[PDB]
């Protein structure tokens, strides 16, 4: 949950930098911090990676006295092969290397740790670095469509691999004459992190994806709850959201998801194309 504040602290720094500068170069130092509290790091570094796989053996940040990295090391080989975590055997100079890895298996950069405390040297921390680090990488990285369907990949991934729940809203606005108030009113209503999608469905209908990421099913409810009173405020009390013209269909995502069952929600349940959304 301080992960919320941790990625939104963050694109808030990447979009209120100016283009005189790369983004990975700029938070370098951002990032490993973030990196370093989570896995309560003692020595480490950041580094590049190159479009072939390889790092820049030139740090971009380091923490504490960080040895000069060998690129032949096979941890750091074997994590940049498998684009995936990987640790030195517990019972056995690196002792994790940790790939930033975006959701199209694009590795942005390298955090090679040399020395964490002994006692957080497990998989309750690996899985966390590991999640944060994608999602970094995602935030490195059609505007609003791509950024939709990057969060969604990063939703799947984050679902598959470590069992963290996601929800998906689609709001089918049917009557006109709210439409384009209704759509208003939830753009206003949205918190970062959240991406929002405007769409014209396969009945030529406005619908808005609302993606709500890193979020459980009590999370969903109290999402939907907040909505339906805001709504009582632009419409009334008396009038109810359906009332509008507004149909919603809620998709949650989960560890007995899959890629198929989220796409039969876009494509054949909500009516949309992968011209508009890639799964
Ligand atoms: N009632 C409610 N409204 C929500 C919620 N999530 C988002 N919003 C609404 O969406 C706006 C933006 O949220 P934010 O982008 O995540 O950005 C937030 C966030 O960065 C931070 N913030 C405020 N309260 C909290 C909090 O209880 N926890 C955390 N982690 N951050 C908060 O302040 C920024 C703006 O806060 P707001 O001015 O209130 O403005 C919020 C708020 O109007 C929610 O769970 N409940
Ligand atoms: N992904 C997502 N989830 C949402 C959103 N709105 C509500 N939720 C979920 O519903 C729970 C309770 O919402 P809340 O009643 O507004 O109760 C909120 C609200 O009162 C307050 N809060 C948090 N962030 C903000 C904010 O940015 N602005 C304001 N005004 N209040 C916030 O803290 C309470 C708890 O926040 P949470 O622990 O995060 O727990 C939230 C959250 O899991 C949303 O726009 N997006
Ligand atoms: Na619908
Ligand atoms: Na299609």
């Amino acid at each position: 949950q301080s992960l919320r504040s941790s990625l939104l602290g963050l694109r808030q720094l990447l979009r209120e930098l100016p283009g005189d500068e790369a983004p990975l170069d700029a938070l370098a130092e951002t990032v490993l911090a973030l990196l370093a509290q989570y896995g309560s790091l003692r020595i480490a570094g950041l580094y590049r990676v190159r479009h072939d796989r390889t790092p820049e053996p030139q740090p971009l940040a380091t923490l504490g006295e960080m040895p000069v990295l060998d690129a032949d090391d096979l941890l750091v080989r074997t994590c940049l092969e498998r684009g995936e975590l990987v640790s030195v055997r517990q019972e056995l100079a690196l002792q994790v290397c940790v790939p930033l890895v975006d959701t199209d298996g694009r590795i942005l950069a390298l955090l090679a740790v040399e020395q964490m405390p002994f006692f957080v040297f497990n998989e309750r921390t690996f899985s966390l670095l590991a999640i944060l680090a994608g999602h970094i990488a995602d935030l490195l990285q059609d505007i609003d469509a791509q950024r939709f369907s990057q969060y969604l990949k990063r939703s799947l991934l984050d679902a598959r691999d470590h069992g963290l729940p996601a929800c998906l809203y689609a709001f089918e606005l049917t009557d006109a004459r709210y439409g384009e108030e209704v759509q208003r009113l939830l753009e206003g209503s949205q918190r970062g992190l959240d991406v929002q999608l405007r769409l014209r469905n396969d009945e030529g209908r406005r619908v808005l994806l609302v993606l709500l990421p890193l979020t459980s099913a009590e999370g969903s409810q109290g999402y939907l709850q907040r909505l339906r009173i805001l709504f009582a405020e632009r419409f009334g009390q008396a009038r109810e959201l359906e009332s509008l013209g507004v149909r919603i269909r809620q998709y949650e995502l989960d560890a007995g998801n899959d890629r198929q069952a989220l796409g039969h929600f876009l494509f054949n349940e909500c009516g949309l194309n992968d011209q508009q959304v890639a799964v």
